[PDB]
């Protein structure tokens, strides 16, 4: 019993208690490609105490709905929508098997007493797979879920695909499953297997060839009904218009040229250093502190790799923060252009303790043989100090190449932590105790104490009288030309502190904007315009040296200021500001300020050690 | 069309490709009580090809299955049942409305050139609605799943689910859901809304009257396939046999009964020292370490109550691993039972900087007014310590009273961490410099290194040579009788550290096993037998002090030898050592141990403090 009904047509009827409507489609497959039937029901009006429910019969698979589609959300809401669509599952072919029969039963049937109004369109698909290098235009809707298929290549044997919406709204998830068909396109069990991401407005999946059995795979998209999880808010129709494309991956040559070359271009500082110190005239509270320094550490490489084996175990790409668009995968490690940037603190952080050892060497030796004591300047044993610093570089590094393996909110911003140590020393330039020993670990505890509570009566306004008061303390100490300066110093600290105040950008994230001005008032102590009626004081390659670190710290600040991701405000808004690789497809835009952020605090420090010239011969 | 059948009858029958098979039972509501319709359908054998599809249509709800079923798990195994049953939905009644007909229509079809054989059967459910205090009965299978109905009564605003399997196997999945119908009880959708647990052989569910509208709820048992999750390994029959409970919970009352008994048992300790003390004749190191302590616990209070949210939000009750037979909840906390029994260290802490402080106060007013060179005992200038005992008790009752409010395996085994350090100091014992200041932090980040390396080259058996190297190592220091002793307790020694690496019960866990004989060989080096031919240096009071520590130290390593959780080895076999709770209903088993550790530890430390007598007035 049936009508034996026709491919794309429109079939109107009416169905009642006892009236069941039977539809019989009959096609043929081919010895070669993918066809895709797709089931399209819409329903007049009404019908919401007696709906219509619709059946289709495969060989080996039934499917059922019913049209007045009922959702439900949060808060007590109810949305109906009046239109159901569908895509049936394919049944594929051999080249040792010849052309395939088969038959789809549609039922519709209803439970009212006087009647419904229904219209069915059947339709197959023409364009199913999708191509290497081609751009697609669909639509896609909350009760119209869609998926499509993709083959691997010969060659080939890793993929980006890239899906990219137009306006903001609304979210959806994007899956990626293996080639069976008990396939998964509603909303609640399409988190069940395979890789998923919510998007908004991008999102970016890398795959690989060695992990798909068979190597085709299903990517399918479906749409959010409330946009609750992405950060928004919130009944006739929503709609969405996205894009698809996909890429091939580098291959393995990049891999060795980079590092090659981030690993050769830190060697000519030493070539330099070398050639420049070998050509005159023709020729115990350290170790009170690594025991701290490895108290520290080891929750970071407890809690590190164990959310890495959680986000590469259970499928769930929402727990870490990366570029999607730049993050090379290596091994265990799916980030491998943020761990091999970070070798230039633990290098370059080696050549003080080279030259300041030598030179604690010859003044030991001098002191030894010589009179050290005549024509010096005040006390000439002075190290102990640089110790402290060149070791911190390498604390520092270290500490920064664990956090870049998950950026979230556990691992707070333990980035820039020991750099405010770095900057904020401040101990060496009062050349020439008491309340030094005390404030030394003070600094530190009151830079994380005011990290803690830059999260969490008023701290924006209050921070500005602590700052100027710290400022007006300092000056006292530091410092009428040099009460003028202090005072100008002072009002200008004052002023930073009230913009500061007046700006509030991101809170805790701010904590490193406002610990900058701290940095730079630091920094700008220089005591170098003494010339007035003093000595000298300057020489060629200190001059060079000032030269140098005025220059090169004006362009490690423009990439400071381009933000790439975000760590506040849902983890599906980091995707809206990615961008892509520049400088040999494997550095980052955030990824050229662990090279000049070094080699500007390796040459700063160098301007604080080398200084104070023109008097060993008075 | 249809043959009216009545309920509770075995069918059979022969289905083709054209012939479909209709069954159309009616029956009528009641305005009370709730029914609930079960199909049965049984499939003969084979079918692999050309398998049977029933649906079965409701006046809301359509449903549909095929009778070979299939299932699929990992590895690449394939299992196949071939029976199924299900259980409609209720439709519900109210007081206004009179009986309601209700129509139930079941279709049969096939796609088979030969036929197929079916069994059919249709029943009404007796037993549905639980009762207060009433064990059911029941038997689970993993193509079976089950739900029931629970209300409210009038005064209970809290009720306990527990069940209680068998034998060990198979896993299963418990939920509990609101009062609706698109129930969900396959497997790959049971997760997406409501309270989930998994269980092995014990579940225990905490529900509340405020949460739930209408003061309904559904309980919904379904068996895993595939026992991976829970630990273990792996066609025709599994079969499951179940116990569900459900129990009232306490009142209000015990929440103060219990609080004014925890808060009045530790003021008899003080009207005791008063009583004592006021009857005689009837009448800047320090501040260098709060900066260190303020540093290892702002990231405990950031992760926790983050963890403690992520919990409280997104459902799932398989992160922390508490004790849920004994979890009283209060407001946001989920365990205010391992929170007030914590207040003992913060209490007790702070008689020793009641007494020492006099007795400082006291030393320095007779150093300053008489002449204390006088018949003294060894420079009695002595204290310093005392001042660094009596604040660890307080930063280790902090620090513990944190990590109950989610044990987990980021937070690792961090409550018995300080009190390596609170056992193992023992420097006041040489009484009457050089290697104690460097060995104080360096005993803690030897504990600490030994605690991180104790999970990950034989460390077993190379712990031995190093405890033993120690060993004799302090014995050397603290030493003929003096060197037979000596030897003695070397030998001891090494044999507790070839017992433990025999032993190796639980690897890291086991830490704290390892390192409890460390202690005990620390408070067994007490020098009172030294009265052979010295002086008498025994006195009632710290007579009385040493039986008291002495009796007090038996008691509180039972508490300890009962295992009550763990945290290794998946998160649901945490439930098979789960115990009630003693002592007026309210505290632990492992909850006597926090009153009997600090009240030990109090009388040793006034043990180490009162002792040295007898020698003032010679």
């Amino acid at each position: 019993a049936a009508r034996g009904a026709d491919f794309d047509h429109v079939y109107s009827g009416v169905v009642n208690l006892s009236t069941e409507n039977i539809y019989s489609f009959n096609y043929t497959s081919q010895p070669d490609q993918v066809t895709a039937v797709r089931v399209y029901v819409n329903s007049s009006s009404e019908n919401l105490n007696y709906p219509v429910l619709v059946v289709v019969r495969q060989q080996k698979e039934v499917l059922s709905w019913q049209v007045p589609l009922l959702f439900q959300g949060l808060y007590q809401r109810s949305y109906n929508y009046q239109e159901v669509s569908r895509t049936l599952c394919p049944s594929e072919a051999t080249n040792e098997t010849g052309p395939l029969q088969q038959l789809i039963f549609v039922d519709v049937a209803s439970m009212a007493p006087l009647g419904a109004q229904y219209k069915l369109l059947v339709t197959k698909l023409k364009h199913f797979q999708l191509r290497t290098n081609v751009a697609f235009h669909f639509t896609a809707s909350p009760s119209q879920p869609q998926y499509f298929l993709y083959k691997f290549p010969k060659d080939v044997d890793s993929v980006i695909i890239k899906v990219v919406s137009e306006m903001a709204y609304p979210c959806s998830v994007v899956s990626v499953q293996n080639i069976m068909c008990p396939v998964y396109d509603l909303d609640h069990n399409v988190e069940f297997n395979g890789v998923y991401q919510s998007m908004t407005k991008k999102a970016a999946i890398t795959l690989q060839k060695k992990d798909f059995p068979g190597e085709q795979f299903f990517v399918v998209f479906v749409i959010k009904p409330e946009d609750y999880a992405c950060g928004g808010s919130f009944n006739l129709q929503r709609k969405k218009n996205l894009e698809v494309t996909i890429v091939p991956s580098i291959k393995e040559s990049v891999y060795v040229k980079s590092s090659l070359f981030s690993v050769f271009i830190f060697l000519s500082f030493y070539l330099g250093c070398l050639l420049v110190g070998f050509v005159h005239y023709l020729r115990i509270y350290f170790w009170n502190i690594i025991t701290i320094a490895v108290f520290y550490a080891l929750p970071v490489i407890q809690l590190v790799i164990t959310y890495q084996t959680v986000v590469n175990v259970t499928g769930n790409q929402d727990i870490c923060y990366y570029n999607f668009l730049c993050a090379h995968p290596l091994g265990v490690l799916s980030a491998f252009n943020n761990i091999l940037s970070n070798l230039g603190h633990v290098l370059l952080g080696f050549l003080f303790l080279l030259i300041v050892l030598r030179r604690d060497i010859l003044h030991r030796r001098a002191l030894e043989a010589k009179d050290i004591f005549a024509v010096e300047y005040g006390i000439p044993k002075h190290f102990g100090l640089f110790y402290a610093m060149g070791i911190a570089l390498m604390m520092e590094g270290v500490l920064s190449a664990c956090y870049h393996v998950c950026p979230n909110y556990s691992n707070f911003q333990f980035d820039t932590s020991f750099m405010y140590m770095i900057a904020g020393l401040c101990m060496l330039k009062l050349y020439q105790n008491a309340s030094a020993y005390s404030a030394y670990a003070s600094f530190a505890v009151v830079i994380m104490v005011t990290v803690l509570g830059v999260v969490f009566v008023w701290f924006w306004v209050i921070f500005s009288a602590i700052h100027v008061l710290a400022s007006l303390a300092l000056s006292t100490q530091i410092y009428m030309d040099r009460m003028v300066l202090l005072v100008v110093g002072n009002l200008v600290n004052w002023s930073f502190a009230l913009f500061g105040l007046i700006y509030r950008p991101r809170d805790f994230a701010s904590y490193m904007l406002g610990i900058f001005i701290c940095n730079l008032l630091l920094y700008l102590a220089f005591y170098i315009i003494m010339k007035l009626r003093s000595s000298e004081k300057v020489l060629p390659v200190p001059l060079f040296c000032i030269v140098a670190t005025a220059v090169m710290w004006a362009a490690a600040l423009y990439f400071f200021f381009q933000n790439l991701s975000s760590w506040e405000g849902t983890p599906a808004e980091s995707r809206e500001k990615n961008r892509e690789c520049i400088l040999l497809d494997f550095f980052d835009d955030h990824d050229i300020w662990h090279f000049l952020s070094a080699t500007a605090l390796f040459f700063s420090f160098l301007v604080l050690l080398t200084l104070d010239d023109d008097l060993d011969v008075v």
